[PDB]
């Protein structure tokens, strides 16, 4: 048996009204614990906002969607217990209007196309960035983030961006976004469908 530890963290963020933020928070323990949400000191209910489960529920995703700036800018806490004790951690959400973005904002400058592909090929999904500084790329599947690091050597991430994925099965099927972030913010790609055919 052991008390919770963290092994992933929500990091303060910065987004753009209309768009989309997400929240990641995961932990280790015996037994394994349990996540929740909390916003200005009080319980998320699941029936208002997507929050979405992995790990056998020692890992959590708190999603929204679209975001708008009197509702949404606020601090957001996540909270992991079991029967031998309990740990916390919070961060801060800000939301800009169009007028206020800086010149160095991140941009998309070629997003990720619908692909429909062979059972056994491989198929890759693109994804090119711009603003300054120079941002770094992320990508989520079905609202979950993708960990090529599990695949034992079938997934990667390519350093110009790219997720290429091999010995296609059907299960890589679905709803794939790109995310891009610097100094200054965040900005998500239009989502864009896989499709596993024959
Ligand atoms: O910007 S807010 O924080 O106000 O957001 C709107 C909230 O207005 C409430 O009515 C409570 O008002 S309150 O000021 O006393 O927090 C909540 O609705 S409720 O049905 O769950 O009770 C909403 O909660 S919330 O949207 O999930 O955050």
């Amino acid at each position: 048996d052991s008390k919770p530890v963290f092994i992933k963290v929500p990091e303060d963020q910065t987004g753009l009204s209309g768009g989309v933020a997400s929240f990641v928070c995961q932990a280790t323990g015996e037994p394994k614990p349990r996540i929740t949400w909390m916003k200005k000191g009080k319980k998320v209910s699941s029936q208002r906002f997507e929050v979405i489960e992995f790990d056998d529920g020692a890992g959590s995703v708190l999603r929204i969607q679209p975001l708008r700036v009197q509702r949404d800018e606020a601090i957001y806490e996540c909270t992991a217990t079991n029967s031998l004790g309990e740990i916390n951690t919070s961060a801060k959400l800000s939301v800009l209007e169009e007028e206020q973005l800086p010149p160095g904002f991140p941009s998309i400058d070629m997003g990720p196309q619908l692909k429909v592909v062979e059972k056994a090929r491989t198929a890759t999904m693109l994804c090119a960035a711009g603003g300054n500084p120079d941002p770094e790329i992320s990508w989520f599947k079905d609202f979950l983030p993708v960990d090529p690091a599990t695949s034992n050597g079938r997934i990667k991430q390519l350093r110009s961006g790219a997720l290429q994925i091999e010995s296609s099965e059907e299960s890589d099927q679905g709803k794939y976004e790109c995310v891009a972030t610097n100094s200054a913010g965040t900005r998500y790609s239009a989502p864009a469908n896989l499709y596993v055919r024959v």
